[PDB]
């Protein structure tokens, strides 16, 4: 029954990590900061079905901003407005989390906050020199909910 | 501990009904089928944050269609397109549900499908004539998610 799947999903929030349920970067729907909000761009955005779109610059691992489809409400597609312009105005916060972060805590961070999206990253000491932050993908609240209510 | 919050929330699925967690009609965000997708109407839709919007005709309790913001992707707001044009074309299915439906059952119906929205209605034995289905409001997947994960 569902009750069992949920409880089991709850217990596993202790062991499991954001890396276990995240959406790997290569599968993430992203957009470039050098984008122009013409009718076409905005069409491709509203068509994706996504509410939150990560904004990258140069590489996909260089997530620099967060686009909400809600931010395109007053954008006129005939102004051919740059995305930089909007992201500068709204400037929604970016939240980063580590790959080893447990799901029970991530959920807790998600609940206190309007943030339901976080960038999963890890530490790459595998240099070649200075260790740095490597982006792995993004995790959203729906990702942990699913690991709770799914059957297993 | 969220673990216990989730577990207890899961225990309450067998007792509580869709009527207990639904969004009552008076608080639902809707739109008339007589609408026109001019720039203003689009903005209002795109600003609510709602990804799914019920369509009513004449009376709010008379829900006849379902609008997805995905359906607005290729609409040019300068064309001033009837909402009927889009609802007729896409023709997204409507799902109804009874108020006495337990949540564990409602959760089950949401998983086995794409529909995460359902119109709650009850049986009106209070005629004045033949009985009928009376619309109470809408319930979505997130409504039962909240019930499970909310703090108590």
């Amino acid at each position: 029954k569902e009750e069992l799947n949920i409880i089991q999903g709850a217990l596993e929030l202790r062991t499991k990590t954001v890396e276990d349920v995240m959406t790997p970067l290569r599968d993430c729907f992203m957009i470039t900061g050098e984008a122009i909000l013409d009718f076409n761009t905005m069409s491709e955005i509203m068509e994706s079905g996504y509410t939150r779109i990560p904004v990258f610059e140069g590489e996909r691992s260089n997530i620099v901003d967060l686009l909400f489809v809600k931010d395109l409400a007053f954008v006129d597609p005939d102004d051919c407005t740059p995305l930089k312009t909007i992201t500068k105005f709204y400037n929604h916060p970016l939240h980063f989390v580590f790959n080893d972060t447990k799901l029970d805590a991530m959920l807790e961070e998600f609940k206190k906050g309007k943030s339901h999206l976080a960038i999963v990253q890890r530490v790459n000491n595998e240099g070649e020199g200075d260790p740095f932050y490597e982006v792995l993908g993004i995790v959203i609240l729906e990702d942990v909910i699913e690991e709770i209510i799914k059957s297993e």
